[PDB]
């Protein structure tokens, strides 16, 4: 289940395509100069995690891609993950 926090350098993502892949989210988020990596769930794909350098750049990427259609019916939900 999703949660929220003050800004954190790791994000949890939901409402993704049932076919999302590491390459897709890397291609999307690596545009921001704070990206590090992603972790799909290669048995669901409709949720993922994304990892960044700094909490502020993570927040900027969240603001930028919340509601982003990865595909026409899969508006990327984004939430702060925890560590």
């Amino acid at each position: 289940a999703q949660t929220e926090q003050p800004p954190n350098q790791i994000l949890f993502l939901t409402n993704l395509p049932e076919e999302t892949n590491e390459m897709m989210l890397s291609m999307l988020f690596n545009q921001f100069p704070g990206f590090k990596e992603v972790r799909l769930v290669p048995n669901r794909h409709d949720i993922a995690f994304v990892e960044f350098t700094t909490e502020l750049q993570s927040n900027a990427a969240k603001e930028a891609l919340q509601g982003f259609k990865i595909t026409p019916t899969h508006a990327m939900k984004i939430t702060f993950a925890k560590k």
